[PDB]
């Protein structure tokens, strides 16, 4: 129902979470994440509904994100990337790469 | 580059690799993978350039795949889904979910 070309339009990278705070103003329970995506992209912020994880579980965790969306305002915060996770019977479960560095690209 | 809708159009699921064999006719080194995506989608086949993994590393592994591409013929084989992995300095590294069941959808 899409093309292989449609998927190539999406820029999906490995990132590493470096800071986590509560997103107090958000409707949904959420964290503000500051994520490093390597020497060229640098740091981007994200809103993520992943409060099933404790903050200490996310520090230095390698995650996967869409990095070429338009910035999304949510209250007074700008979410710059979308962190990918599966919607499961036990909440959102992050996607992780088996290995890789921040800024590595999904094929 | 895109909008959120460009991403939402892509159907990305958790699947589990059930069978792995060598894709002997492919010019790139690749495995043929039979992957279970839950009781609605069922089984799908994929060609994956992940021969840096041993076959016994992949059996029972939860992976992430795009499930709504058109089928892609590669030699005499039809690859039905795209298994997602990061392109790293040490080869392709599969994406895995932290948890989830086959057919669970990426948000």
């Amino acid at each position: 129902m899409i093309t292989y070309n449609d998927f190539s339009k999406i820029d999906i990278r490995v990132g590493i979470i470096k800071e986590v705070s509560d997103f107090k103003e958000a409707i949904k329970p959420a964290y503000k994440l500051k994520i490093y995506f390597g020497d060229i992209i640098g740091y981007k912020n994200s809103s993520a509904q992943i409060t099933n994880y404790k903050k200490d579980e996310l520090i230095n965790k390698k995650i996967i994100a869409v990095v070429n969306f338009p910035p999304k305002q949510i209250a007074n915060f700008i979410s710059e990337v979308l962190v990918l996770g599966a919607i499961t019977g036990d909440g959102v479960k992050l996607l992780t790469p088996d290995g890789g560095e921040p800024g590595d690209k999904i094929a």
